[PDB]
């Protein structure tokens, strides 16, 4: 089938959007254009051969002045449009951004003697083009100091493409993160990273063309990158909420998430500046509690204390406040009234779907009622163009409530396709299903149609008739979204269900670097996520792992077919005993090499049953990545 | 009030699961007699005003002996006949233990001096009558010290039934608890506490009537006691896995729970009495993951390696377990046996839930098609009594992705009201929905029928007549549930559609030892959540609350429906200054007294316009606890 225009139910409500918010306000447009420099380079990024690591002119339809085509949100094509206000920022006196060149900003503050970076990127490669740019602008002079506002690989990817390990090693560069660095940024999305990762096509938009009907944003930035994901450990560790460090003779005032274990989420404010780093947390999108990866950040409540608490905390004083996203904010009255927003926002998430589930009322009809009161609606910096007021909601009744809205008619549910083709016997077939879907379409009832019509495709994956009605309520769904994240995956799953599921390339797996910062007991947990319970459930096998003085020993036990492990264990009943090096472990992770070849080449010495070994691990299945998630 | 027999459908279900289980296996019912020395007083525990806080006769129906009714689920039936084997029992040289005196157990360990008292049970009057009970037969000691495993209601409650504060503040009692037991054991059940606690009387079935036809046990134990719930702060932590104590001249080697800095669960090992205390952790059931008032304590890895720790540590000497629920273990190979099973069906549930994840299957699809091991699936204390294998895994979907399956078509759905009109819509209109459905019932098909049935309640509650068929089919489904807990929700379920709700008085939310170890931050949170955010959108109000010496000041921004907190802070220009002492605060939230009848007495203080404080006030709701589950 072919992409359809909007409908007149869709502009109407495209429509009555552009004139509810207020458009008229363009000092969004100034914060962004405010101490432009430079654009970015206008090529684009290629590895060693013509895989596309960045296009800075992939957006380029959504231009600054242009109207929003009525196959757009108005509001998401209005950030958008200031999400590619791209190039080399001035934000204060030594200050420097590059906007655009990634999902997230790299921050580059100077000091006495050289030059602080701050979050250098999600790729390496992306972090070179960007620390060159703002080079072929301003005095060349070293790299200094390394900051991680999180523990997460889009704040940390490119960390060699600014600064050299050699140097760090050698005591010329610091690298300064939360406490918990190390354990959060390795588990982000270890455990379910294939399930993850193909939920990220559909949510960033890789599967779709960049135009009017197809991809047009991510709402926290355009898109992400594709190059060298790059980890260095960081040698300076902020303790405390209270810690204080000078940088270049910069006085940084820190403050810690709300003081929990290992915090892993980190805010400073450098006093000669009057400049609070915001990192995430205050942007202008609501957000959606999520990292790029999966991992969880917060609950709504804990996000609104953290502002709060940078309210009480240099709120007074503060003259400039800049992200990691977005462009900053100038004005002292102007930056208390955007925290206090951003604040007041997620303690209405919180507070008021606590409120409202006490009364008793369910998960999906608390988003329904929940009413944002009038001046938070009209700011500009909580529409969700990343998150979702709806979502997140939604994801809050779920935070302090189960999965279970306690009425037992859900409990035991029947699985998708099971029920799907009990819906359509009530319903009287296809047919007739079809006959009240298409009359609901002519009314603007997307959401429903999309609903009754799944139902019929999920108990007849060959229906194509249904599959298209599906896609066209779906396409509809996507215009009016107002997040990126909302429009990437409705059109997405408009995509695969005219058209089906594209076996593209899947951009590799894990870098060197997070491979090597990979903990034995996370690849151990790995394993044992493979090991396919129904064929392993009758074996049993206990191996034991010696991985030197970097690593240590380990029990192995399968039975039951699961895999545990035990550290600093030896089972004196090990069917084998497997001696080998870290380094040998990670060329094997990397699929670098088999453990065939190792144990041939002296690698790996197996003392015992080989043989057991080789039983585990026929018991392992492979994740493959094209799955089907619009149909069954 | 008609409650049907037990149809063809649930027979054959019933019986195959007995044809499945290793019934012939009566080890369990040896140990649960192990050590009987006496029967619990069977006269009932009263409250002041005549209430039920115990009833030592309240499942007499359920005799060891006889066979399971066809109403009741056989494996269900099996462990409510060992759950009733309640009284003092004689666990190994000098410590016992008092069974189903509540939901959980109090274990009581002779010293040198007196004797030591763990998890002094829910309520201060079962924990009095269990030490009556034990000095009916033992030379009177003095307590000398008492033990906190977790940090929540179901293991302190009843403190004070056994020991004396006068005491405690004097030296003459130690209270041992993990480290971070205050602030986990207050915020439990205080934001989401009325959904909760009404959720709460479906699960442990204090709606239903103890017989065949209804109320035959929560798994975890038979019910919860009903009296004063009661807090000691702890006088001495337990900080690290390595700490040694000697309590009346006993060796203590406790070990933490993993993940944070101060963890708020513990295991430990008797030294002189080779004895592992297992808590919630290693009991003869599958458990919730939550604790006994909505606090989750563990996902099912972080569970199996709690276990598996416990396993490596005290695991080749232990030569007795003992726990807060059930009964313990002797043999040391059969209590490393017993924990070895309990450690890998947690890491099965969890490690193959990942698997299928990443195969692409969604939360209920993996529930379907979840499969254990042979070896698992005879293990009685891993069947789901408490917590249920379908709904741990449905969980685990949940704790890794969000609430989203990924198919858009189930982004923004319909609420469960509007979408319910629809489908019935669709389907004909009720009575063609009630003619399949009393067809579907026929077959057996009762997951199904409760479903749509469901529809038509949803659509319309006034509509007896598919109440009724929807509570025949929940009916069913009880009868065939294998947990106490299901069995109740399903049963509860189908009696509030034939009757509807019957308001019957309130369980009793706060006690004043609950609330008194409340943080001031705590009770402006509990305030928030009151906040009606559609009455109070367009409000703005600033206060200013001061605790003196007990508390400190504190301001309270109130704008936008939100109230906003900030600690050791006064407000320049307010509505109103409010001081108070937190004595006169903690009378204010339990309701003891009102801030109107506190001022006319002095103890509160109002210096500015305090009809402004009553406008915010006002706009706080009244939560009823009563409110519909199984119906709109």
């Amino acid at each position: 089938a072919l992409q359809q225009d909007a409908t007149p139910a869709t502009r109407e409500a495209n429509q009555a959007l552009y004139r509810k918010l207020p458009f008229a306000d363009k000092t969004d447009f100034n914060n962004a254009h405010q101490g432009f420099i430079a654009p970015l380079p206008p090529a684009m990024l290629k590895g060693a051969q013509g895989n596309i690591i960045w296009d800075p002119a992939k957006y380029d339809f959504v231009k600054e002045g242009e109207k929003a085509p009525d196959t757009v949100n108005p509001s998401l094509w209005r950030q958008s449009q200031l999400l590619n206000i791209g190039g080399l920022f001035k934000v204060t006196d030594g200050v420097y951004q590059i906007r655009n060149l990634d999902l997230s900003n790299m921050t580059i503050i100077e000091g006495k003697t050289g030059i602080t970076v701050i979050d250098p990127l999600l790729s390496a490669e992306p972090a070179k083009e960007a620390l060159a740019l703002y080079f072929a602008h301003r005095p060349k002079k070293p790299v200094v100091a390394v900051l991680f506002t999180h523990s997460h690989v889009d704040h940390y990817g490119g960390i060699r493409g600014v600064v050299d390990e050699a140097d760090v090693k050698a005591g010329k560069v610091k690298i300064y993160a939360p406490a918990g660095f190390m354990e959060e940024a390795v588990s982000e999305n270890i455990m379910a990273g294939t399930a993850m990762s193909r939920r990220a096509s559909y949510m960033y938009g890789n599967l779709l063309k960049p135009d009017a009907k197809g991809q047009v944003g991510a709402g926290l930035g355009t898109t992400t990158s594709a190059g060298t994901v790059t980890l260095i450990p960081p040698t300076h560790y902020i303790t405390h909420t209270g810690q204080q460090e000078v940088i270049d003779g910069l006085t940084y005032d820190f403050m810690m998430a709300p003081g929990s274990e290992a915090p892993s989420e980190m805010l400073w404010y450098v006093k000669e500046k009057k400049m609070i780093e915001a990192a995430e947390d205050v942007t202008h999108t609501l957000h959606n509690t999520y990292s790029l990866r999966g991992a969880k950040i917060r609950d709504p409540l804990a996000w609104s204390k953290y502002i709060n608490a940078a309210i009480d905390r240099w709120g007074n004083e503060a003259e400039v406040i800049i992200a990691q996203h977005h462009w900053p904010t100038w004005g002292n009255d102007n930056i208390v009234k955007l925290m206090k927003g951003q604040r007041d926002m997620y303690r209405y998430i919180n507070d008021q779907t606590l409120r409202m589930a006490n009364l008793g009322m369910t998960r999906d009809e608390i988003a329904a009622n929940f009413k944002l009161p009038d001046s938070l609606e009209k700011q500009w910096s909580s529409r969700g163009y990343y998150g979702s007021v709806s979502h997140d909601v939604k994801a809050t009744y779920v935070f302090y409530l189960g999965w279970f809205d306690g009425n037992p008619a859900t409990l035991d549910e029947l699985p998708p396709e099971q029920a799907a083709k009990k819906f359509v016997e009530y319903m009287g077939g296809a047919d007739a299903i079809m006959q009240k879907a298409k009359a609901d379409y002519q009314q603007g009832n997307y959401r429903w149609v999309a609903q009754v019509t799944s139902k019929i495709v999920f108990a007849d994956p060959d229906n194509q008739q249904a599959r298209d009605l599906e896609a066209d309520a779906l396409e509809q769904l996507g215009y009016q979204a107002e997040a990126g994240t909302w429009r990437n995956f409705y059109l997405t799953g408009a995509q695969e269900l005219r058209n089906g599921v594209q076996k593209l390339p899947t951009p590799n797996t894990a870098s060197p670097d997070t491979v090597r910062a990979m903990t034995p007991e996370m690849f151990f947990d790995y394993l044992g996520v493979h090991i396919n319970g129904e064929k392993a459930g009758a074996a049993k096998a206990v191996f034991n792992i010696d991985l030197g003085k970097d690593g240590g020993k380990y029990k192995l036990e399968l039975e039951n077919g699961v895999l545990n492990h035990t550290a600093n264990a030896v089972a004196d009943n090990a069917d084998a005993s497997i001696s080998l090096s870290r380094d040998t472990l990670n060329k094997i992770i990397l699929k670098q090499e088999t453990l065939k070849q190792a144990e041939a080449q002296g690698k790996v010495k197996i003392s015992g049953n080989g043989a057991k070994l080789d039983e585990m691990l026929s018991y392992m299945d492979t994740f493959a990545f094209w799955f089907n998630i619009v149909t069954p």
